[PDB]
């Protein structure tokens, strides 16, 4: 019933999609970015 989390308890950042552990926020949200997108830059793309 709206139990397990004990006041403040560090919260780790998993991606259960592929199932990776990350520290940066950043590093988490950036990466769900990876997952979404392909076939849209191709060689000499830049
Ligand atoms: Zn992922």
């Amino acid at each position: 019933g709206s139990s397990g989390s004990s006041g403040s308890r560090e919260k780790s950042h998993q991606c259960r999609e592929c199932g990776e552990i990350f520290f940066q926020y950043v590093s988490l949200i950036e990466h769900q970015v990876l997952h979404m997108g392909q076939k849209n830059s191709g060689p000499s793309s830049g």
